[PDB]
């Protein structure tokens, strides 16, 4: 299962690893993707994602879009984990740099709740543009499931640890 996680509160686990490496080496039933409405996964965590399924991802995502519509900020859809998971919960943040409301991270996270264990990123953290500090905080007021966190960064790995109230 996994393993060298810091415990934060009794359901909010935290580790500095590449999600990838993490998804590779556990094989969770649900992996998040910190996802855009048009499931392009191009950069940050959504394009390492993808490029590690050999953009099996990309392909079933644009399916998807041609099928349903773009999500919705906030919102999310279960797909394939591919390789990595056995289903990928493509959640959309807020992203900051787009000008989208921050208030939209807690329904983000809600997404989070249908799921009994995770491994995910921190939401709209990294190119989204948000406090990471930010995201950790929402994070642990919403997730109410077992959700064991990723923090690629080692730098804002140990920032988070040392200002976590
Ligand atoms: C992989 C990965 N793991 N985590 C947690 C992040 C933020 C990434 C993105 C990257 N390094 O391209």
């Amino acid at each position: 299962s996994f393993s060298g996680y810091l415990k934060l509160t009794d359901n909010v686990y935290i580790k500095n690893a590449d999600i990838v490496e993490e998804a590779k080496k556990v094989k969770p039933t649900v992996v998040v993707n910190a996802a855009n409405v048009y499931l392009k996964h191009g950069g940050g965590v959504a394009g390492a994602l993808n490029k590690a399924t050999n953009n099996a991802m990309q392909v079933e995502s644009d399916d998807y879009i041609a099928t349903n519509g773009p999500l919705k900020v906030g919102g999310s859809c279960v797909l394939s984990g591919h390789n990595l998971a056995k289903h990928c919960l493509h959640v959309v943040g807020p992203n900051v740099n787009k000008g989208e409301d921050i208030q939209l991270l807690k329904s983000a996270y809600e997404n989070f709740n249908q799921h009994e264990v995770l491994l995910a990123p921190l939401l709209s953290a990294g190119i989204f543009g948000a406090d990471p500090i930010h995201s950790l905080r929402v994070c642990v007021d919403t997730v109410r499931t077992n959700v064991y966190l990723a923090v690629f960064d080692k730098n804002l790995y140990d920032k988070l640890v040392s200002s976590f109230l």
